[PDB]
């Protein structure tokens, strides 16, 4: 249980889709935002393509996104990697897929019970991530700012990026 005394996202590493272990201290110096996605939810079009968008118009000013399967939440994401790739790539994702992983409970990913814990990582009712499309937004330094909801579509992220993006 290292994941709870680290102190930034810098400190911890992910599978991506294709299986290459990922240090998250790449990310050191980009603005990120994380999330757990879902093929088989009723808002997965909207929040793959405002993703999209963000990534497209705000990769050049160092926005990143880190995007987690997850099968948690009403068995919306049970294909394999290759298949969430693959969907992935029809809403013409070029930012960072990563391999499924839990985000609730002792099995989900350190990653993820780190970010609950954050001062700016706790929920509205509490820290459980509670459907898909949870997103944080993640600062350069590697510190949660802040979490938005399910319901909140991607673009409400946008104001909250730096001043400058």
């Amino acid at each position: 249980d290292d994941w709870r005394c680290a102190r930034s996202m810098h400190e911890f590493s992910a599978k991506d889709i294709d299986g290459h272990m990922v240090n998250l201290d790449k990310y050191r110096g980009f603005v990120c935002i994380v999330t757990n996605v879902a093929s088989q939810c009723g808002k997965t079009e909207v929040n793959y393509t405002q993703l999209v968008d963000l990534h497209a118009r705000y990769a050049e000013c160092g926005l990143r996104i880190l995007a987690f399967p997850c099968n948690q939440f009403g068995k919306q994401e049970p294909g394999s990697n290759e298949e969430i790739k693959e969907f992935a790539a029809g809403y013409n994702v070029k930012f960072d897929m990563f391999s499924k992983i839990c985000v609730n409970g002792d099995d989900a990913h350190p990653l993820w019970k780190w970010m609950k814990i954050q001062p700016k990582g706790k929920g509205i009712l509490g820290n459980a991530i509670k459907w898909n499309f949870t997103k944080f937004l993640i600062d350069k330094n590697g510190c949660v700012v802040k979490r938005y909801g399910p319901m909140e579509e991607p673009l409400v992220i946008e104001k909250d990026l730096p001043h400058y993006f």
